[PDB]
């Protein structure tokens, strides 16, 4: 399996998927995105890799995009999905059952707090209930087969709140909040817990790292990444995180780290092709060649 990267910005969104093997070391360029965007989100289900939302920045546009599209690594092709309901810039994902959530994003002035579902099998969106908070660049994660909503940007304040998504009750409940305001962090479920790491409150880009134990209901502080980054990219492989790119306040990054929880340690692994902020990724069977 392998760490793919979707689209991104560089000065403009960016088309490329690229893919990330962390045992050999190499990047592997696979086939465009149909339209460049950055601020979309990455999921697998199945086998398949989703590109979710997002916006194409280009010197002619800058368009909010509703897309969903699917990546099938044995044919090195995408397809397009139905697509949601809105346009979603810096939107959030979580997979339960086979089913993609998507959560919050902006379209234009406009900050979501609705959430909708898609169906696989029948190609199919359908709205669900609305977060209690409006979220856009919100971190999202699923935990014990409830989606988390963690942070992001009202439009006027950045935040720190987050909450549960209950879906066969349709109903979203405030957890405990984090230590940390962050909009644009990257949010993963690794071993049994929620990280949050990086991000930015309004004043800083964040390297902190902080964890939920949902039996606790408790965030708590861990080993800080090597550097400070907004808008990055997150992922688990193999029981270690990997968060890729982001933007420091002056540079759009290539780094990317990997974090140990049995040391709390984090390094430098590789540096992607080139750096970039905003982009979706998520791990899936490597290509088929």
């Amino acid at each position: 399996r392998l760490i793919y990267t979707a689209g991104g910005y560089f000065r403009q969104s960016l088309s490329y998927l690229e893919a990330y093997n962390p045992s050999d070391g190499t990047w592997l360029r696979l086939a465009d995105l149909q339209v460049p965007r950055s601020g979309l989100a990455g999921c697998v289900v199945g086998g398949l890799l989703y590109a979710v939302g997002g916006r194409n920045n280009s010197p002619d546009g800058n368009t909010d995009s509703s897309a969903l599209d699917c990546y099938n690594p044995m044919t090195n092709q995408w397809s397009p999905c139905a697509p949601m309901s809105v346009p979603r810039n810096r939107i959030g994902v979580g997979v339960i059952d086979g089913h993609i959530y998507a959560v919050g994003g902006s379209h234009g002035c406009i900050h979501h707090n609705s959430v909708e579902r898609y169906e696989p099998e029948r190609d199919e969106w359908h709205l669900v209930a609305p977060m209690l908070t409006r979220r856009i660049g919100v971190g999202v994660a699923v935990l014990n087969r409830l989606l988390y909503a963690v942070g992001g940007f009202d439009g006027t304040n950045r935040l720190n709140s987050a909450e549960c998504y209950y879906p066969e009750r349709n109903e979203w409940r405030m957890i405990t909040a984090m230590n940390t305001i962050r909009s644009g962090a990257g949010v993963c479920v690794l071993h049994n817990c929620i990280y949050a790491a990086g991000g930015y409150d309004g004043q800083d880009q964040l390297n902190s790292v902080e964890r939920y134990d949902v039996a606790t209901a408790t965030w708590t502080f861990v080993a800080p990444m090597k550097h400070r980054r907004s808008a990055l990219g997150i992922t688990v492989h193999q029981g270690r995180i990997y968060v890729l790119g982001g933007y420091d306040g002056h540079t759009f990054l290539d780094s990317v780290e990997c974090y140990d929880p049995d040391t709390d340690t984090w390094s430098e692994v590789t540096r992607m092709t080139s750096g970039r902020s905003g982009v979706g990724v998520a791990v899936t069977m490597e290509p088929s060649r």
